[PDB]
DNA sequence: AAAGATATCTT
DNA sequence: AAAGATATCTT
């Protein structure tokens, strides 16, 4: 299918190729700084080409978003099936070892998941599949990269800004968490695991229908939550309440 | 100075080159994305080789942070100076159509402008100057060509996601406004003026200490500054008054 | 953890 | 504009 076709593209293309640098009109190439905020967007931008044959070859239109800030990164769907759009978004996170447990923030839940056109691309009800690409790189133990700039020929000299890069493809409620993600920004919190139970999909939601409705009704501060629930067991009592 | 030799070499390496995508150690290229996270990295990671080799001509050491929340982007200093350190950020906000009005965040009024040692490097009292590097792009829609890996040899055919890159090296405090450059994140906002206004330093505070001043009290809402002050006239008058 | 930092944009 | 969105990290 086109989820197994792009999960193996995936595996394979990172199996392959590692990136650099940034690279000029003239072929002059700068290196890569060592922290999330370079390498999500690397890894976005190398995810492109990937996701776009993928979905191509069945036949899928896919389309970023016009407007910065909306969500999803892309936008897969047949033009005979518009209300069977599937949302890939990318996410990267560090590890400072191998195995050790991980977690990442998974969108807002106070914009599209509680208003339909809300900084996303097309109605949230119009999509079927929201899949998140995770990326989990392990730092470099150096904290002073390359700070000259390197030609066509020097490539194999310029240092890699990770010991070594993992991927996963996995529905967006599998992978979901009940503690937020982030404070000021009200993200989605996924698990805290391992990297084996996010391709596994070992959650804590029993569906897609619960992770929704927690998020949806999740309270922004300590305070608030404390009245209602902070965690999936005060969720569940919640609801035995008749959510209040 | 450092600081005409750091201006002319930014300047002088933006009209001349311009960045194409990112590469891979296997040579093959990825087209970049046409939005400001993208682009915000790239002229960050463009920048660095530029700012080491001007500040190494004058004796400085250039530190980067060794933590990611941290501020600033660069940290430049003689050994023989420690309390005279200069931070410099890198800013980049994009335009629709060449020479439009732009407006940049810079930095939080929250963190080491009321804390000594909060989100930065080292200790906001060794700073005796923090300089912004900012850069300005028109943006450009994506077309079909950006989709697919190239190879060394197809360089120049790469489409840019970019029109018209300025930019220019200034004073935080002599390009910085009145108006927040952000709400739940409490950003300093810049002015709201054309690219020259930058370059001149026409900004609206008459000096350092009152851009400081300004921003140590300037309350997180509307609500909050309404008793207070919203605005540079505002903040005189309340000042005329006697801080109230 | 919860809350608020990192940079910037939209409505 | 003010307010809260975009991604992720720290503490």
């Amino acid at each position: 299918s086109l989820r197994s076709d792009l999960i193996n593209a995936l595996y394979d293309e990172n199996q392959k190729y590692d990136v650099c640098g940034i690279i000029s009109a003239e072929g002059k190439i700068y290196p890569l700084g060592s922290d999330t905020k370079v390498l999500s967007t690397i890894f976005e931008l190398f995810s492109r080409p990937i996701i776009n044959k993928i979905a191509e070859k069945h036949g899928y239109i896919v389309e970023e978003p016009k407007q910065q800030n909306h969500y999803p990164d892309f936008t897969l769907y047949k033009p005979s099936e518009p209300n069977k759009k599937i949302a890939i978004d990318i996410k990267t996170t560090y590890t400072n070892k191998e195995n050790e447990k991980i977690k990442f923030t998974l969108g807002g839940y106070t914009s599209f998941i509680r208003n339909n056109t809300k900084n996303i691309v097309y109605p949230f009800d119009q999509y079927i599949a929201h899949w998140i690409i995770g990326y989990v790189y392990t730092r470099v133990a150096t904290r002073k990269s390359s700070l000259k700039t390197y030609n066509i020929n020097e490539l194999n000299e310029i240092p890699k800004p990770y010991k070594g890069v993992k991927v996963f493809l996995q529905d967006k409620w599998v992978i979901a968490g009940d503690l937020a993600g982030s404070g000021n920004t009200t993200n989605i919190g996924s698990i805290h695991a391992h990297y084996k139970d996010f391709v596994e999909g070992k959650g804590i939601f029993d569906s897609e229908d619960e992770f929704l409705d927690y998020w949806r009704n999740y309270e922004r501060t300590s305070q608030l939550r404390n009245d209602k629930y902070n965690n999936i067991s005060e969720y569940r009592n919640w609801i035995y309440r008749g959510r209040k």
